[PDB]
């Protein structure tokens, strides 16, 4: 609301503390290759907001958790730069530290929730788009009522979805003077290298190689298990992406003959043997991208995209990995503010919520940042513990009513 006034009071460099961890000094010369799955993300940062309710720590044990989480995570102490001894694209360790921002809102949090996608949440977390050195940036907004707003904003080249969440969890961990879990693995170099001889099984080429307003749709179980009925010969997610997939199509009202594609990531932890440990702080994402003309999928029934779905997702298996690592390592640019005809479904449902304690307690509401950005779609739980999804969904004003009476 126009009434809550963000007062940023302070940022300072916070730098790994050994000391409280009992950890040797790391050198500020240590130095980390990005693997080529690294390099197959976009330099750009993405940002998350976190409430908590009055009973919460104040802002030195949060800081002094990060300086101790930040001994684990070096990475997000650390700088983008280039290896001397190779001229690779890599992370200095040289520990310069993470930006910790102090901020105050002059206004209950209760007084501006339910929080809506609008350009005033990007208030409560550090800019991703003012060229920032720090690889992670996190701000804690304190209310007139003693609830906190923890802002994140982290670089993508340097961790995924499910790593960025460990770091927030650790961060979590340490400011409760706990060990971190899981136990993280830092040495990318040992990781994704080339098979001898390089085997290309897939076409990594093409592939790889008004205003828009953001509305918050909620998805209840019953509307889920309606969604299930219509799509029977399964997967929520699966039904899901392909149910909105359908109705961002027939809201945009493309010609039924072009060619419509939806991103899904694909985590290829546990499909590559030898596994990639849950700790690995790197990224570990390959995009699916089942494709189909407008008209076969908004006018054959939902069973026919989930099924589309369902075999170009399969398809990306511990294999396609495989090929994409000896390709990105061959003798191209990586293909990572409108996706029409296309769409991606960005899903963080596995975010850490009801875990996540600085030592007063889970927080009460999770949001993406605002992101203007048409089709690219953000699944998240609705936080009620029922399975019950929110989905943030970008569209010009113009199609909105049409996407929402397509959802329902």
């Amino acid at each position: 609301s126009e009434f809550m006034k963000v007062t940023v009071l302070s940022s300072r460099a916070v730098k790994p503390d050994y000391g409280a961890c009992g950890a040797p000094p790391g050198s500020t010369a240590d130095v980390v290759p990005l693997t080529v799955l690294d390099k197959a993300n976009f330099d750009a940062y993405i940002s998350v907001i976190y409430a908590f309710r009055p009973p919460a720590p104040p802002n030195a044990v949060l800081e002094a958790g990060l300086a101790r989480a930040l001994v684990d995570y070096r990475e997000w102490a650390g700088r983008l730069g280039v290896d001397a001894a190779s001229g690779d694209r890599a992370i200095l360790l040289c520990d310069a530290g993470a930006r910790f921002v102090e901020a105050t809102a002059d206004v209950a949090l209760d007084s501006v929730m339910p929080m809506k996608p609008t350009p005033e949440v990007l208030s409560l977390h550090p800019s991703g788009d003012d060229g920032p050195e720090e690889l992670m940036l996190i701000q804690v907004t304190r209310f007139a009522c003693g609830s906190i707003v923890v802002g994140f904003t982290a670089q993508h080249l340097v961790s995924d979805g499910r790593a960025t969440s460990n770091f927030f969890l650790a961060w979590s961990q340490a400011t409760r003077g706990l060990a971190v879990d899981p136990v993280p693995v830092h040495d990318r170099a040992s990781f994704f290298k080339p098979r001898d001889p390089p085997r290309v099984e897939f076409e990594h080429r093409g592939v790889e190689f008004d205003v828009v307003v953001v509305n918050k749709v909620h998805l209840s179980l019953e509307f889920i298990s309606k969604l299930k009925s219509r799509a029977s010969v399964h997967s929520t997610l699966r039904c899901l992406v392909a149910h909105l997939w359908r109705c961002v199509t027939k809201a945009r009202g493309l010609d039924g003959r072009v060619s419509t594609s939806v991103a899904i990531a694909v985590d290829g932890r546990a499909r590559m043997s030898p596994q990639v440990p849950d700790g690995y702080t790197g990224n570990v994402v390959l995009w699916a991208r089942p494709t189909a003309t407008a008209q076969e999928l908004v006018t054959r029934p939902l069973q026919h995209a989930v099924e589309l779905i369902n075999r170009e997702v399969a398809r990306i298996n511990g294999g396609y990995f495989e090929s994409f690592i000896d390709f990105a390592s061959s003798e191209l640019v990586t293909t990572a503010m409108a996706l029409s005809p296309n769409i991606e479904v960005d899903s963080w449902l596995r975010i850490p919520f009801y875990d996540l304690d600085f030592g007063g307690g889970q927080p009460f509401f999770f949001m993406p940042s605002y992101l203007p950005v048409e089709g690219l779609l953000i699944l998240l739980p609705s936080f009620a513990g029922d399975g019950s999804v929110d989905a943030y969904v970008p569209l010009f004003s113009r199609d909105m009513d049409a996407f929402k009476n397509c959802c329902y």
